[PDB]
Protein backbone atom coordinates (compact mmCIF):
# COMPACT_ATOMS: atom_id res chain seq x y z
CA UNK A 1 0.00 0.00 0.00
CA UNK A 2 1.41 3.25 1.21
CA UNK A 3 5.23 3.54 0.34
CA UNK A 4 8.27 6.01 1.88
CA UNK A 5 8.68 9.31 -0.06
CA UNK A 6 7.68 9.50 -3.37
CA UNK A 7 9.60 6.80 -4.82
CA UNK A 8 13.35 7.86 -5.24
CA UNK A 9 14.97 3.85 -5.92
CA UNK A 10 18.69 4.05 -4.31
CA UNK A 11 20.52 2.13 -7.47
CA UNK A 12 24.09 4.25 -5.51
CA UNK A 13 25.59 6.21 -3.04
CA UNK A 14 28.80 6.88 -4.60
CA UNK A 15 30.54 7.44 -7.64
CA UNK A 16 33.97 8.09 -7.28
CA UNK A 17 33.66 8.63 -3.16
CA UNK A 18 33.93 5.90 -0.57
CA UNK A 19 34.59 6.98 3.24
CA UNK A 20 31.59 7.61 5.50
CA UNK A 21 33.18 7.17 8.45
CA UNK A 22 31.61 7.66 11.58
CA UNK A 23 33.64 7.64 15.03
CA UNK A 24 35.26 11.26 15.22
CA UNK A 25 33.99 12.95 18.76
CA UNK A 26 31.57 11.05 20.91
CA UNK A 27 29.49 13.42 23.76
CA UNK A 28 27.85 12.73 26.82
CA UNK A 29 24.89 15.23 26.49
CA UNK A 30 24.03 15.89 22.40
CA UNK A 31 26.23 13.44 20.34
CA UNK A 32 25.93 12.64 16.54
CA UNK A 33 23.28 10.25 16.19
CA UNK A 34 21.54 10.32 19.12
CA UNK A 35 17.44 11.47 18.86
CA UNK A 36 16.05 14.67 20.40
CA UNK A 37 12.39 14.94 21.25
CA UNK A 38 10.39 18.34 20.80
CA UNK A 39 7.29 19.41 23.11
CA UNK A 40 6.01 16.40 23.27
CA UNK A 41 5.64 16.62 19.26
CA UNK A 42 8.77 15.71 17.00
CA UNK A 43 11.77 13.71 17.53
CA UNK A 44 14.53 15.39 15.47
CA UNK A 45 18.45 13.82 14.99
CA UNK A 46 20.53 15.53 16.73
CA UNK A 47 23.91 15.75 13.59
CA UNK A 48 27.52 17.69 14.49
CA UNK A 49 28.16 21.29 16.04
CA UNK A 50 28.59 24.78 14.18
CA UNK A 51 30.39 26.30 16.53
CA UNK A 52 31.00 26.49 20.28
CA UNK A 53 31.76 29.30 22.67
CA UNK A 54 29.63 30.35 25.70
CA UNK A 55 26.14 29.59 25.28
CA UNK A 56 25.11 25.95 25.91
CA UNK A 57 25.11 23.31 23.07
CA UNK A 58 24.25 24.27 19.72
CA UNK A 59 23.89 20.78 16.93
CA UNK A 60 22.26 20.48 13.86
CA UNK A 61 18.42 19.05 14.21
CA UNK A 62 17.08 16.78 11.09
CA UNK A 63 13.63 15.21 11.13
CA UNK A 64 14.83 12.43 10.12
CA UNK A 65 15.46 9.18 11.79
CA UNK A 66 18.13 7.56 9.72
CA UNK A 67 21.92 6.52 10.41
CA UNK A 68 24.41 9.77 10.43
CA UNK A 69 22.81 13.41 9.69
CA UNK A 70 26.00 14.90 8.75
CA UNK A 71 24.74 17.97 5.99
CA UNK A 72 21.39 16.63 5.76
CA UNK A 73 19.72 18.65 8.63
CA UNK A 74 18.78 22.28 7.28
CA UNK A 75 17.99 23.24 11.25
CA UNK A 76 20.32 24.48 14.25
CA UNK A 77 19.62 23.12 18.60
CA UNK A 78 20.66 25.28 21.65
CA UNK A 79 20.89 22.63 24.14
CA UNK A 80 21.45 23.78 27.90
CA UNK A 81 22.42 21.53 31.05
CA UNK A 82 19.34 23.00 33.40
CA UNK A 83 18.40 26.29 32.99
CA UNK A 84 15.14 28.99 33.49
CA UNK A 85 15.89 32.51 32.45
CA UNK A 86 18.27 32.77 29.45
CA UNK A 87 16.72 30.36 27.09
CA UNK A 88 13.31 31.25 28.70
CA UNK A 89 13.99 35.03 26.87
CA UNK A 90 14.50 33.42 23.65
CA UNK A 91 12.03 30.86 23.56
CA UNK A 92 8.93 33.30 24.52
CA UNK A 93 9.54 36.06 22.22
CA UNK A 94 10.47 33.26 19.33
CA UNK A 95 7.34 31.48 19.85
CA UNK A 96 5.71 35.47 19.89
CA UNK A 97 7.47 37.13 17.45
CA UNK A 98 9.41 34.37 15.73
CA UNK A 99 6.31 32.62 15.45
CA UNK A 100 5.82 31.17 10.96
CA UNK A 101 2.40 31.86 11.44
CA UNK A 102 2.61 35.63 12.99
CA UNK A 103 5.35 36.15 10.95
CA UNK A 104 4.63 35.22 7.45
CA UNK A 105 1.17 37.19 8.42
CA UNK A 106 2.98 40.38 9.21
CA UNK A 107 5.72 40.15 6.39
CA UNK A 108 2.86 39.48 3.77
CA UNK A 109 1.15 42.54 5.26
CA UNK A 110 3.73 44.97 4.85
CA UNK A 111 5.37 42.89 1.83
CA UNK A 112 8.59 43.33 3.96
CA UNK A 113 9.68 40.26 2.18
CA UNK A 114 12.38 39.94 5.10
CA UNK A 115 12.23 41.08 8.44
CA UNK A 116 14.61 40.64 11.20
CA UNK A 117 13.17 38.14 12.80
CA UNK A 118 14.10 34.20 12.96
CA UNK A 119 12.62 31.28 12.37
CA UNK A 120 10.85 29.25 15.03
CA UNK A 121 9.93 25.51 14.47
CA UNK A 122 9.85 24.31 17.94
CA UNK A 123 11.50 23.33 21.18
CA UNK A 124 12.60 19.85 23.00
CA UNK A 125 13.91 18.53 26.32
CA UNK A 126 15.59 15.68 27.08
CA UNK A 127 16.23 14.03 30.87
CA UNK A 128 19.67 12.54 31.51
CA UNK A 129 20.56 11.01 35.52
CA UNK A 130 17.70 13.18 36.41
CA UNK A 131 18.67 16.29 34.87
CA UNK A 132 16.31 18.46 32.41
CA UNK A 133 17.88 19.40 29.37
CA UNK A 134 15.70 22.08 27.42
CA UNK A 135 16.59 23.16 23.88
CA UNK A 136 15.20 24.87 21.23
CA UNK A 137 15.41 24.60 17.24
CA UNK A 138 15.97 27.27 14.51
CA UNK A 139 15.82 27.90 10.73
CA UNK A 140 19.09 27.91 10.02
CA UNK A 141 21.71 30.74 11.41
CA UNK A 142 25.15 30.12 10.47
CA UNK A 143 28.02 32.40 11.04
CA UNK A 144 27.70 35.78 12.85
CA UNK A 145 28.78 39.73 12.06
CA UNK A 146 31.50 39.44 14.17
CA UNK A 147 33.34 36.97 11.86
CA UNK A 148 32.31 39.36 8.87
CA UNK A 149 34.08 42.39 10.76
CA UNK A 150 37.58 40.66 10.16
CA UNK A 151 36.83 39.93 6.45
CA UNK A 152 36.17 43.14 6.00
CA UNK A 153 39.97 44.27 6.95
CA UNK A 154 38.91 45.05 10.95
CA UNK A 155 36.69 47.52 9.44
CA UNK A 156 33.41 47.04 7.35
CA UNK A 157 32.69 49.37 4.40
CA UNK A 158 30.42 52.61 3.96
CA UNK A 159 28.40 50.06 1.65
CA UNK A 160 27.69 47.35 3.63
CA UNK A 161 27.01 49.21 6.66
CA UNK A 162 24.97 51.71 5.16
CA UNK A 163 23.19 48.29 3.28
CA UNK A 164 23.16 46.40 6.73
CA UNK A 165 22.08 49.46 8.39
CA UNK A 166 18.50 49.45 6.36
CA UNK A 167 18.45 45.53 6.82
CA UNK A 168 18.37 46.38 10.48
CA UNK A 169 15.84 49.24 10.99
CA UNK A 170 13.53 47.18 9.23
CA UNK A 171 13.94 44.62 12.04
CA UNK A 172 13.40 47.57 14.96
CA UNK A 173 10.21 48.60 13.42
CA UNK A 174 8.69 44.97 13.93
CA UNK A 175 9.63 44.32 17.66
CA UNK A 176 8.32 47.87 18.55
CA UNK A 177 5.25 46.53 16.91
CA UNK A 178 5.57 43.37 19.20
CA UNK A 179 6.52 45.42 22.42
CA UNK A 180 9.96 44.21 22.11
CA UNK A 181 13.16 47.02 22.44
CA UNK A 182 17.03 47.23 22.91
CA UNK A 183 17.69 44.03 20.82
CA UNK A 184 21.06 44.95 21.11
CA UNK A 185 22.44 45.66 17.37
CA UNK A 186 25.98 44.48 17.26
CA UNK A 187 28.54 41.92 15.38
CA UNK A 188 27.82 39.72 18.18
CA UNK A 189 24.03 39.58 18.29
CA UNK A 190 23.43 39.69 14.52
CA UNK A 191 24.08 36.14 12.75
CA UNK A 192 23.97 34.84 8.91
CA UNK A 193 21.18 32.07 7.42
CA UNK A 194 23.40 29.31 7.47
CA UNK A 195 20.85 27.18 4.29
CA UNK A 196 20.94 30.60 2.81
CA UNK A 197 24.09 32.47 3.00
CA UNK A 198 22.98 36.16 2.43
CA UNK A 199 20.31 37.34 4.85
CA UNK A 200 21.14 38.19 8.93
CA UNK A 201 19.29 38.14 11.85
CA UNK A 202 18.85 39.99 15.05
CA UNK A 203 18.93 37.58 17.77
CA UNK A 204 18.40 38.53 21.78
CA UNK A 205 15.05 40.16 22.53
CA UNK A 206 13.45 38.71 25.51
CA UNK A 207 16.76 39.54 28.09
CA UNK A 208 16.86 43.14 26.65
CA UNK A 209 13.09 45.09 26.93
CA UNK A 210 9.83 43.95 26.71
CA UNK A 211 8.38 47.11 26.05
CA UNK A 212 7.98 49.28 28.98
CA UNK A 213 7.80 47.46 32.76
CA UNK A 214 5.26 45.40 33.87
CA UNK A 215 4.30 46.87 37.48
CA UNK A 216 5.53 50.32 37.76
CA UNK A 217 3.50 53.59 37.81
CA UNK A 218 6.30 56.28 37.92
CA UNK A 219 8.30 56.86 34.57
CA UNK A 220 11.20 58.03 35.76
CA UNK A 221 13.36 55.48 37.98
CA UNK A 222 17.44 56.16 38.13
CA UNK A 223 18.74 52.67 39.02
CA UNK A 224 20.25 50.39 36.54
CA UNK A 225 19.26 47.26 38.24
CA UNK A 226 14.99 47.34 36.81
CA UNK A 227 16.76 46.73 32.44
CA UNK A 228 20.35 45.71 33.31
CA UNK A 229 20.42 45.37 29.47
CA UNK A 230 23.76 43.73 28.28
CA UNK A 231 26.78 45.73 30.24
CA UNK A 232 28.01 48.14 27.80
CA UNK A 233 28.37 47.11 23.64
CA UNK A 234 26.65 50.15 22.18
CA UNK A 235 23.76 50.80 24.78
CA UNK A 236 21.80 53.59 26.03
CA UNK A 237 23.17 55.82 28.18
CA UNK A 238 19.50 56.14 29.79
CA UNK A 239 18.67 52.48 28.81
CA UNK A 240 21.66 51.11 30.97
CA UNK A 241 20.64 53.57 34.37
CA UNK A 242 16.85 52.27 33.67
CA UNK A 243 15.99 56.30 33.07
CA UNK A 244 12.88 56.02 31.31
CA UNK A 245 11.19 53.30 28.43
CA UNK A 246 13.81 52.35 26.01
CA UNK A 247 12.96 52.99 22.47
CA UNK A 248 15.40 55.60 20.61
CA UNK A 249 18.10 53.32 22.19
CA UNK A 250 17.88 50.97 18.88
CA UNK A 251 19.02 53.65 16.98
CA UNK A 252 21.56 54.99 19.26
CA UNK A 253 23.06 51.63 18.52
CA UNK A 254 23.17 51.76 15.09
CA UNK A 255 24.43 54.95 14.92
CA UNK A 256 27.39 54.08 16.92
CA UNK A 257 27.47 50.81 14.87
CA UNK A 258 28.78 52.62 11.78
CA UNK A 259 31.39 54.58 13.59
CA UNK A 260 33.21 51.10 14.95
CA UNK A 261 33.00 49.19 12.22
CA UNK A 262 33.76 52.20 9.60
CA UNK A 263 36.40 53.45 11.68
CA UNK A 264 37.47 50.13 13.72
CA UNK A 265 36.48 50.57 17.47
CA UNK A 266 36.69 53.47 19.17
CA UNK A 267 37.92 55.22 22.69
CA UNK A 268 34.80 53.68 24.83
CA UNK A 269 33.66 49.99 23.00
CA UNK A 270 37.86 49.39 22.63
CA UNK A 271 37.95 46.21 24.96
CA UNK A 272 35.05 47.24 27.52
CA UNK A 273 37.51 46.68 30.46
CA UNK A 274 37.27 50.31 31.52
CA UNK A 275 33.54 51.30 31.15
CA UNK A 276 35.45 55.00 32.96
CA UNK A 277 36.33 56.37 29.37
CA UNK A 278 33.61 54.60 27.76
CA UNK A 279 30.50 56.16 29.59
CA UNK A 280 32.26 59.59 29.67
CA UNK A 281 32.97 59.06 25.49
CA UNK A 282 29.73 57.71 25.42
CA UNK A 283 27.91 61.44 26.62
CA UNK A 284 30.31 63.29 25.30
CA UNK A 285 29.73 61.47 21.43
CA UNK A 286 26.65 61.72 22.19
CA UNK A 287 26.46 65.43 21.37
CA UNK A 288 29.35 65.66 19.27
CA UNK A 289 28.10 63.72 16.15
CA UNK A 290 30.49 66.69 14.41
CA UNK A 291 32.82 66.00 16.60
CA UNK A 292 33.31 62.27 15.99
CA UNK A 293 32.12 62.26 12.61
CA UNK A 294 35.37 64.33 11.61
CA UNK A 295 37.51 62.53 13.77
CA UNK A 296 36.50 59.06 13.32
CA UNK A 297 35.75 59.93 9.14
CA UNK A 298 38.03 62.00 6.62
CA UNK A 299 37.67 65.92 6.41
CA UNK A 300 37.05 65.99 2.73
CA UNK A 301 33.19 66.42 2.93
CA UNK A 302 33.32 62.05 1.78
CA UNK A 303 30.62 61.92 4.84
CA UNK A 304 27.38 63.27 5.10
CA UNK A 305 24.97 60.22 4.88
CA UNK A 306 25.71 59.01 8.39
CA UNK A 307 25.94 62.50 9.37
CA UNK A 308 21.87 63.09 8.32
CA UNK A 309 20.87 59.67 10.30
CA UNK A 310 22.92 60.66 13.93
CA UNK A 311 21.10 64.58 13.43
CA UNK A 312 17.76 62.62 13.44
CA UNK A 313 19.02 60.63 16.57
CA UNK A 314 20.20 63.95 18.03
CA UNK A 315 16.70 65.46 17.51
CA UNK A 316 14.81 62.06 18.27
CA UNK A 317 12.86 63.58 20.77
CA UNK A 318 10.64 66.70 20.10
CA UNK A 319 8.96 64.28 17.27
CA UNK A 320 7.22 62.02 19.19
CA UNK A 321 7.13 59.36 16.38
CA UNK A 322 10.30 57.19 16.41
CA UNK A 323 11.11 58.46 13.05
CA UNK A 324 11.87 55.26 11.63
CA UNK A 325 10.57 56.02 8.04
CA UNK A 326 12.48 59.02 8.12
CA UNK A 327 15.71 56.92 9.37
CA UNK A 328 15.34 54.34 7.04
CA UNK A 329 15.59 56.66 3.57
CA UNK A 330 18.67 58.55 5.29
CA UNK A 331 20.83 55.03 4.82
CA UNK A 332 18.82 53.89 2.10
CA UNK A 333 19.13 57.48 0.16
CA UNK A 334 23.10 57.20 0.28
CA UNK A 335 22.85 53.95 -1.16
CA UNK A 336 22.67 56.37 -4.73
CA UNK A 337 25.56 57.94 -3.70
CA UNK A 338 27.93 54.87 -3.81
CA UNK A 339 26.35 53.58 -6.55
CA UNK A 340 24.51 51.16 -4.56
CA UNK A 341 20.86 50.18 -4.83
CA UNK A 342 18.24 48.11 -2.87
CA UNK A 343 17.53 44.72 -4.25
CA UNK A 344 18.29 42.36 -1.43
CA UNK A 345 21.84 42.00 -1.21
CA UNK A 346 24.11 42.08 2.60
CA UNK A 347 27.41 42.12 0.92
CA UNK A 348 28.35 39.52 3.86
CA UNK A 349 29.35 36.89 1.32
CA UNK A 350 33.10 37.55 2.34
CA UNK A 351 34.54 34.77 -0.38
CA UNK A 352 31.55 32.38 -1.45
CA UNK A 353 33.71 30.44 -3.52
CA UNK A 354 34.42 26.71 -3.01
CA UNK A 355 31.76 25.04 -0.96
CA UNK A 356 33.82 22.90 1.80
CA UNK A 357 35.82 25.29 4.87
CA UNK A 358 37.26 23.39 7.52
CA UNK A 359 40.92 24.54 8.29
CA UNK A 360 43.32 23.23 10.84
CA UNK A 361 41.18 23.85 14.16
CA UNK A 362 40.41 20.73 15.96
CA UNK A 363 41.83 20.23 19.41
CA UNK A 364 41.15 18.61 22.72
CA UNK A 365 38.46 21.63 24.63
CA UNK A 366 37.77 20.90 28.39
CA UNK A 367 34.03 20.06 29.45
CA UNK A 368 33.58 19.46 33.15
CA UNK A 369 35.77 18.76 35.79
CA UNK A 370 35.52 15.38 38.79
CA UNK A 371 37.75 15.12 41.28
CA UNK A 372 38.12 12.10 44.01
CA UNK A 373 37.34 13.56 47.09
CA UNK A 374 34.31 15.77 48.06
CA UNK A 375 33.55 17.79 51.36
CA UNK A 376 30.08 17.41 51.19
CA UNK A 377 29.23 14.02 53.54
CA UNK A 378 31.47 11.82 55.31
CA UNK A 379 31.05 11.98 59.02
CA UNK A 380 28.98 14.66 61.01
CA UNK A 381 29.20 13.80 65.04
CA UNK A 382 27.14 15.63 67.47
CA UNK A 383 28.92 18.76 69.37
CA UNK A 384 26.02 20.22 71.24
CA UNK A 385 23.48 18.71 73.55
CA UNK A 386 20.05 19.73 74.76
CA UNK A 387 18.91 18.20 77.92
CA UNK A 388 17.40 20.29 80.54
CA UNK A 389 17.49 17.76 83.78
CA UNK A 390 19.10 17.41 87.15
CA UNK A 391 19.27 13.47 87.56
CA UNK A 392 21.46 10.77 86.39
CA UNK A 393 23.14 9.02 89.57
CA UNK A 394 21.31 6.26 91.15
CA UNK A 395 22.75 7.95 94.72
CA UNK A 396 21.79 11.63 95.13
CA UNK A 397 24.08 12.93 98.15
CA UNK A 398 22.28 15.59 100.63
CA UNK A 399 24.55 18.85 101.99
CA UNK A 400 23.96 22.07 103.60
CA UNK A 401 20.85 23.80 103.51
CA UNK A 402 18.50 25.40 101.43
CA UNK A 403 17.65 28.24 103.44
Amino acid sequence: GSSGSSGMPRVKAAQAGRQSSAKRHLAEQFAVGEIITDMAKKEWKVGLPIGQGGFGCIYLADMNSSESVGSDAPCVVKVEPSDNGPLFTELKFYQRAAKPEQIQKWIRTRKLKYLGVPKYWGSGLHDKNGKSYRFMIMDRFGSDLQKIYEANAKRFSRKTVLQLSLRILDILEYIHEHEYVHGDIKASNLLLNYKNPDQVYLVDYGLAYRYCPEGVHKEYKEDPKRCHDGTIEFTSIDAHNGVAPSRRGDLEILGYCMIQWLTGHLPWEDNLKDPKYVRDSKIRYRENIASLMDKCFPEKNKPGEIAKYMETVKLLDYTEKPLYENLRDILLQGLKAIGSKDDGKLDLSVVENGGLKAKTITKKRKKEIEESKEPGVEDTEWSNTQTEEAIQTRSRTRKRVQK
